[PDB]
């Protein structure tokens, strides 16, 4: 009989998305993610490097760099993500393929990594609480379902991070991971957040909001391009940002054992 995962990774909801800031958080986390099948910055040694497989490998020069490499692993990881944002384009920036181009990659190399033993995470919607192409990737035939559900978080307050957490809650009633999240006016145009006071309430609030839902079993900070200069968590110096030191300050009120 074999021992299932937990959907926590190793007792902390904490992690990364990306491996700028990781060796300043690394000892208030428990995993990260780098959007590539194998996660291998020198700085998350000893964290849950959680795989994904990116796209189609039709997309961009590291969308079909990606899928090469997924399709040459010796080996089945702990925790598998599915394709990054296929309902947005832009060569390298979302992996922008059809749900029926979803179901074929997910039934030939995400579904076989859960059958020998990895927990399995859905597609992440660019769309958010919008989304149709879950929706209907759901409804198709999958030769194994996903464990977690993936979500992305770009909300200017919390109405809108809750907003978020609901809906996939109550779509699809699997528990949820937010594997990227940034301050961002979703509804303007995309506009980053760049007020410091506010972008550091922000994200005290947001910590908090996870650890206390039940459903949020992981959420991982952002540190990908196109999200304005002051979101990034390191400084040009190669020292924590502002933004940075909000994120290591509010991971490591809950780190206490």
């Amino acid at each position: 009989e074999f021992a299932q995962h937990p959907l926590t990774p190793n007792g902390r909801k904490a992690g990364s998305a990306g491996d700028t800031a990781l060796a300043f958080w690394k000892d208030h986390l428990s995993w990260w993610h780098d959007w590539t099948p194998a996660p291998s910055s020198p700085k998350g040694a000893g964290l849950v490097p959680v795989s994904m497989l990116w796209g189609g490998g039709n997309n961009g020069q590291k969308d079909a760099q990606r899928l090469q490499q997924f399709e040459h692993l010796n080996s089945t990881p702990a925790y598998v993500m599915g394709f990054n944002e296929p309902d947005c384009s832009g060569a390298d920036v979302s992996a922008d393929i059809d749900v029926n181009t979803g179901v074929s990659l997910w039934n030939s190399l995400i579904a076989p990594m859960g059958q020998k033993g990895a927990a399995l995470g859905s597609p992440a919607m660019c769309r958010q609480k919008d989304e149709s192409w879950l929706k209907q990737f759901n409804q198709q035939q999958l030769t194994k379902s996903w464990d977690f559900t993936s979500i992305h978080i770009f909300k200017s307050d919390m109405t809108g991070v809750q907003a978020d957490i609901d809906y996939y809650w109550n779509t699809y009633q699997k528990p949820l991971w937010v594997t990227e999240f940034a301050c961002v006016f979703d509804q303007n145009n995309f506009t980053p957040c760049t007020d410091q006071n506010q972008i550091n309430q922000w994200i005290s609030d947001i910590v908090d909001l996870f650890e206390a839902n039940e459903h949020v079993l992981a959420y991982a900070y952002t540190d990908g391009l196109g999200l304005g200069s002051v979101w990034p968590p390191v400084n040009s110096d190669g020292s924590l940002s502002q933004s940075g030191q909000a994120y290591l300050n509010a991971i490591s009120k809950y780190h206490s054992r």
